[PDB]
């Protein structure tokens, strides 16, 4: 059976599409306002050098901070999000923030050269730029693998925004008070996505896609954990906090 999207489901999708268009600039016209990217000579990928300089940390910290502000705006527009207590809202935003950033970044990721291209050469981020920000291959390599796998699913924008919404409203986040409400909200998003795929998504791969999408959410949890480990070590570097921003410090600190 392939039931049609209900009126409510169509409206949910329309709201999510609109929320993403208001919170995701595909021209990347605000990036010049961030602290400029600085790329030093580190051909050897020296952990010591990278840690002593962190030349890309200020720029990427601003990009991530800017993105967190956009994700918050996006979340507030998710049907049902505002019915939760602010306490539960904060908990969900903090624990999913980096996952949504990795998800939403897929839009700027290109398989031409395995990089995130955001306009001109100055705003093209490769593996080497991330190591210059203080992170190691243990997080970077799986991150790239994740980006390629997500790209290959060739998701419609409707499925892309539904996945980010589902990612944010997870009942199994450490610290949630009303897990039942959150689960109710997530199920409504999940059924919408499942219905949309069977309904609007053409073959090959008509089915299976949902499972593949749910699996990516699991993958994210792992990246979340690894990023968290590396951020901690990174905060051990003296004078590091000044290279970040208050928002990043509170969300990952
Ligand atoms: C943000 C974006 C973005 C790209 C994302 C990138 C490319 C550079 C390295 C990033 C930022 C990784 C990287 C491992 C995370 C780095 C974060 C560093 C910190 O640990 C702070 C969390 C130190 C500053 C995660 C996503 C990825 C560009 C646009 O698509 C909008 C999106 O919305």
């Amino acid at each position: 059976l392939r039931p049609k999207l209900s009126e409510e489901q169509q409206r949910i999708i329309a709201i999510l599409l609109d929320a993403h268009h208001k919170t995701y600039d595909p021209t990347y016209s605000d990036f010049c306002q961030f602290r400029p990217p600085v790329r030093v000579n580190d051909g050897g990928g020296s952990v010591t050098l990278e840690l002593s300089q962190l030349s890309m940390l200020p720029h990427l910290a601003d990009l991530v901070s800017y993105s967190i502000q956009k994700v918050i705006g996006f979340a507030k527009m998710i049907p049902g999000f505002r019915d939760l207590t602010s306490e539960d809202q904060i908990v969900l935003l903090k624990s999913s923030a980096i996952e949504v950033i990795m998800l939403r970044s897929n839009e700027s990721f290109t398989m031409d050269d395995m990089s995130w291209t955001c306009g001109n050469q100055d705003y093209k981020y490769r593996v080497s730029d991330v190591t210059k920000a203080g992170h190691s291959l243990e997080l970077i390599e799986p991150l790239i693998k994740f980006q390629v796998g997500l790209k290959k699913l060739n998701l419609h924008e409707e499925e892309h925004v539904l996945l980010m919404a589902i990612c944010i409203v997870s009942p199994d986040r450490p610290g949630v008070q009303d897990a039942a409400l959150i689960e109710a909200i997530q199920d409504r998003l999940s059924n919408t996505l499942q219905t949309y795929i069977r309904c609007r998504h053409p073959p090959p791969g008509s089915h299976l896609l949902y499972a593949k999408m749910i699996q990516k959410l699991a993958d994210l949890r792992s990246l979340n954990e690894e990023h968290s480990k590396q951020y901690r070590c990174l905060s051990f570097q003296p004078e590091c906090s000044m290279k970040l921003t208050p928002l990043v410090l509170e969300v990952f600190g």
